[PDB]
């Protein structure tokens, strides 16, 4: 868990200008988390970037988990292999607001990192699943109380999101 760089905005919050898939390489954190569907398929953005470091082996290994368990549900997790960017992957589905899910759904995503003492995050439902990102740091903010470090990959999206918090 040797995170550099990261700017401390509460007491458990810390906040990166990086890409999650290059943190969790140089990090090899003991938690990264993905930003799932409730079918775990890793088709695109984070979590497809995160898949595709791994070699599909993620999504081979969510496959075999889905058969036998079924979805999730939205505000959902469950724990799988980190393969090689960590000891374990947390799989959290956030609301997609574009998809018209409950935004309220937020807090009860951020509250499975809670479950971890230490986590590797992206943003919950920002980017294509539409939430406010702002708002996103601000429910992470007021729900996760262990250590949380978020890895935000659009300078200027982390430069707003600094100066909002900061406000
Ligand atoms: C090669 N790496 C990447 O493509 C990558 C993207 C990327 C990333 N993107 C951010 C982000 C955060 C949350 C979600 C999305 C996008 S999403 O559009 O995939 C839908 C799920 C929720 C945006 C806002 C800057 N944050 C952190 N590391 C990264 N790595």
């Amino acid at each position: 868990n040797s995170f550099s760089g990261y700017l401390k905005l509460t007491d458990n919050v810390y906040i990166k200008n990086a890409d999650i898939v290059e943190e969790a390489k140089k990090v090899k954190p003991t938690v990264v988390v993905n930003a799932a569907n409730v079918y775990l398929k890793h088709g695109g953005g984070v979590a497809g970037a995160l898949n595709k470091a791994t070699n599909n082996a993620m999504q081979v290994e969510s496959d075999d988990y889905i058969a036998t368990n079924g979805p999730l549900k939205v505000g959902g997790s469950c724990v799988l292999s980190g393969h090689n960017l960590a000891k374990h992957c947390l799989h959290v589905v956030g609301p997609n607001v574009n998809k018209g899910e409950d935004i309220q759904l937020l807090k009860s995503a951020y509250e499975n990192f809670n479950q971890h003492e230490v986590l590797l995050a992206p943003l919950l439902s920002a980017g294509i699943f539409g939430a406010d990102p702002i708002h996103s740091l601000r429910v992470c903010v007021d729900t996760v109380r262990t250590n949380v470090y978020l890895a935000v990959f659009d300078k200027n999206l982390y430069d707003k999101l600094v100066s909002s918090f900061l406000e």
